[PDB]
């Protein structure tokens, strides 16, 4: 009986931080509920001033990521206001039905609806928005998120025993297929609808020009990198709503990685690189053992450094030379 | 010895359906008798009309799945009529020695062989065409399948307990590499033999022109959608010969997942989306728990809603509002 | 204190071969040593005649594979020589801090570095070059290898019991951009700087123009072929450090595969084809059981058979009817 159950209202923040939350759950099942309002925006992506029409959850690329537990209900209120252009709608990977959603939540601009489901299965899942027969335009325009659900009792190791940890980032990787003229020059348009024809003609060649954490090229970086310190435990969720990615963060290791994000499974020891596929999300959980800058990329290299998929975390503590050290430094 | 061994001849059935078979193996270990005859045909592909000349075990794309136990013989009859055109021969990735028989199964037209081989590992594995020097152009015009060679006694769970399926289905996912003109029409040629240097040069290109379920866009909807009923348990065998795919069943998950197919394996679970590497079948086994439409599709949503990797399930049924509803219909 | 370790000088071997090591360790801890010189050369990397500046670790392509245990500490001495022309550095994916070394053994040409680190993951793991800048085409253009460092007590199956090899081999996977004219013909410069621009736009295609084990097509045929025995128990250790791949052996199967190579996880077993991503190495045990020809492939077809990603085997011994016969040899 439902109308019996706690009711939560969570703020959502902007990523790649998370809303609190606890790991092991403090209460009983309880619903959940989250308010998103969808917003078309102009965004530059790139420092050459490239701008597109992006297709936003919340004002963000990514949407923010939701946290709730195992069966909890999450409620969602939709919002899509009348300054939007386009009909929108919320798929959950999470959900069991309808789409996940999908079919229930279509609101032209004007509109809004709100959306219940269970979240019967433990694990980092992709959302995104999914209206018929534009559902790739919108996807890769920026429309998607994820969320996460935690076992009731947090996460555990491949034995059983609890892993803890003590900072949390959401990295959302985003292709992007900005419509170019003849010479390879960047298109502009007005409205959204304007580049629709030309939109599905660059997504048909299967080959982003832009490929960026966090919405643009450099998000990560500077003022904005990721922190931590040595012997902090940090879990990075990280998403793709429609292209494989590979991530790998230079000068550490997936200590236990959960590539397909789904945590009844024991994780991956000791990773290097690990391959999200397309539609998924996926979480690695590290402990810093070095200070310093490192960074966090996707490893096929061009996609990272030409591309945009690379972000960086700066690390502040002590540095070890039992684990590394220069004998001899450069010279002639 | 093998001549006091029962013999078995299975007619084989057109894709998505898999003929009549035990999970749980009732007799001792049998040489399975199968017969496949190559047919070289013309294919519509999509809805605007684009032709090729496709390459087919039974006249289908995919070709049939084979169902026998562990430890069983494969005995095949491979039938090249003199209506084709060119050298065909067969490698199954589920055999061991000569190129899969390959090596052993050269058929020009008007010749047939018998191959048979002992099938020593459990799991799904890809079948496809391999002559020498044009071994890409046979796969990509779509001369390849599958084989499942199931436990003796039938699948198991993560802790070894039994998995029944209710239904088994099997998708073949075909990507295409039609020639195009200069403006980026698709060409037409009389022969298979006409195509060969464009094919190659599209090839190159390692852009699929089509990506296709079933061998057409939208040949697993409407009338041909799959079906199956709230609590059936059905397992969905998926074959990509030659690309990595991602499957995902929208609005539902993998409960059980082999990605790469092999049954020895424990299962991921809970699974949104699943990579199955190029060269690989997986196999993924659902509950269902609600009714509808179900889109099942390759999650780089390009490849699914553009380029024709889409199909749809219809499941009848009693709607659960527990697992989800609409709290709040569309509205202004 | 690391000055009471013994120390051990190691030549390395050109790949595919690997330097002699144990797999059980014989020893205690030690500081193995190792000296690389960095080569810029011309290479020839198809049957055209097509040539690249490739850019190397130790005068091949890949670069090649050093063995270790678990606790080991690593030393290398990097050499560049005052005859090359750019700055290189080296970071490993095995190691922790300092962007996997590469922030501390930055080297212009005439200068040398020494690094030591301590190998605290069993695994195959990535080592490249990654200067800042210009990392994607340091690594295209070859510069990248592979380190194992083996656990103390060897490898296990995934039930924990000895698996040894008699044979290893390293297979490096190398994917290359080269310029194209206008027509589709690629471009030749005189020095590795000339190419820089051009180099850059071709990368960022993301489709490579040839895809090559051992750096050339055909590396690993004819005389280069692999050797083995039937019951020979074979260890392939396979790197990618950019772009996806699937390896598969035509006529077997991965029997233990670590896919992204990580030993304290257990293989997967059965496997016919495996996925490693980009920027991992993986390994694959195989025992064979019939002599003769066997290609060993990266299983997207084209990038095997038209792009160059296939070596051989040739495996010699007594053929074993029961596992695979002809019954009736191709006739009319
Ligand atoms: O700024 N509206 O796309
Ligand atoms: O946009 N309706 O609240
Ligand atoms: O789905 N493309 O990695
Ligand atoms: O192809 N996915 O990076
Ligand atoms: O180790 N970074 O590519
Ligand atoms: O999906 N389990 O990582
Ligand atoms: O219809 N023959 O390709
Ligand atoms: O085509 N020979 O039966
Ligand atoms: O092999 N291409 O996914
Ligand atoms: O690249 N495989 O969809
Ligand atoms: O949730 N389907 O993309
Ligand atoms: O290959 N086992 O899913
Ligand atoms: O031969 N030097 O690139
Ligand atoms: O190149 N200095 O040894
Ligand atoms: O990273 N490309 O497979
Ligand atoms: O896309 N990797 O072959
Ligand atoms: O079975 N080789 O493609
Ligand atoms: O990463 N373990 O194969
Ligand atoms: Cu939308
Ligand atoms: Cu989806
Ligand atoms: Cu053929
Ligand atoms: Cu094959
Ligand atoms: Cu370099
Ligand atoms: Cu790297």
């Amino acid at each position: 009986d439902i109308s019996t159950l706690p009711r939560v209202k969570v703020d959502l923040v902007k990523p790649p931080f998370v809303h609190a939350h606890d790991q092991v759950a403090k209460t009983g099942p309880r619903v959940v509920e989250f308010t998103m309002t969808i917003e078309e925006k102009k965004l530059v992506i790139d420092r050459e001033g490239t701008e597109i029409h992006a297709m936003t959850f919340n004002g963000s690329v990514p949407g923010p990521l939701m946290v709730v537990h195992e069966n909890d209900y999450v409620e969602l209120r939709l919002i899509n206001p009348d300054t939007n252009t386009l009909l929108h709608n919320i798929d959950f990977h999470a959900a069991t039905g309808a789409l996940g959603g999908g079919a229930l939540t279509q609101v032209n601009p004007g509109e809004e609806t709100t959306l219940r489901f269970k979240a019967t299965k433990p694990g980092v899942f992709v959302y995104h928005c999914a209206p018929e027969g534009m559902v790739p335009w919108h996807v890769t325009s920026g429309m998607n998120g994820a969320i996460m659900v935690l076992p009731r009792d947090g996460l555990k190791d491949e034995k059983g025993q609890p892993l803890t940890y003590d900072k949390i980032y959401y990295v959302g990787e985003q292709d992007f297929y900005v419509p170019k003229d003849e010479a390879g020059n960047y298109k502009k348009y007005e409205t959204p609808g304007e580049a629709y024809e030309d939109a599905v003609k660059a997504m048909r060649t299967l080959t982003p020009t832009h490929i960026v954490f966090n919405g643009a090229v450099g998000a990560l970086t500077g003022d904005h990198a990721l922190t931590a310190a040595v012997g902090e435990r940090v879990l990075v969720v990280h998403s793709q709503a429609n292209r494989d990615t590979r991530p790998h963060l230079i000068g550490g290791h997936g200590d236990y990685v959960w590539a397909t994000g789904k945590f009844r499974n024991p994780p991956d020891l000791d990773q290097e690189t690990w391959l999200i596929p397309g539609g998924t999300a996926g979480a690695a959980f590290y402990t810093f053992r070095q200070p310093g800058v490192y960074a966090y990329v996707n490893h096929n290299l061009i996609e990272a450094f030409e591309l945009g998929a690379a972000g960086h975390f700066k690390v502040t503590g002590e540095w070890n030379d039992d684990l590394m050290t220069s004998v001899v430094k450069p010279a002639s």
